[PDB]
């Protein structure tokens, strides 16, 4: 089991960051639950969440600074609304719920820097 | 009217190249097309285009190696397939198809950076 991000994403001068979150090993029938987290000392805090059963779908509906899509072994995400305070480590959580059998991975963290819009 | 993108995008070590693509004035009912050019000496050569006609939408489905989502005032580009030699300037063109009047804009080019490990 693998899940892999970017090491850097440079965010949008109007706080826009955008980077696949990529796992292993994947099928044509994958379902997948994808979380972000951002760690901090010691401690992480959920951003958002999102479960996609197919592609071609936007996820994150619910959040509005969260936005993706999903497709075999990967998943595009957009963190929306970042401010300067917001540069840090963001992890991406995979979990394979469909088919079988189970798995959970998380990658190393992607570093989003907000630089001075 | 005035279209931005962001100013560089560092892809992902599997050639993946995510950023938004905004525009302005925007409306709830807008409807749009969206063209990726990528921008050599002198000239242009046209990467991929779709037709957005409702928001939480996936575009670009007749292209495999480019995709999208669209909402207003805002797509959400993702370039797939990159290699190192694809680096270059990658411009962001929106025509508000609907409502009226029409009208067109292009981004000032997103320099995408690739460098497949
Ligand atoms: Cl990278
Ligand atoms: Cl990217």
């Amino acid at each position: 089991i693998q899940v892999t991000q970017p090491s850097v994403v440079l965010a949008s001068s109007h706080g826009v960051a955008s980077f696949p979150c990529e796992y292993s090993p994947s099928h044509n029938t994958d379902e997948v639950r994808v979380t972000v987290l951002r760690q901090t000392n010691d401690q992480m805090t959920e951003v958002c969440a999102t479960t996609f059963t197919e592609k071609n779908t936007v996820g994150f509906l619910d959040y509005p600074f969260c936005s993706g899509t999903f497709n075999e072994s990967r998943v595009n995400l957009t963190i929306q609304g970042l401010r300067a305070v917001d540069t840090g480590l963001y992890l991406c959580k995979v979990e394979l719920m469909y088919p079988p059998p189970y798995f959970v991975g998380m990658g190393n963290g992607t570093q989003i820097y907000v630089i001075d819009p």
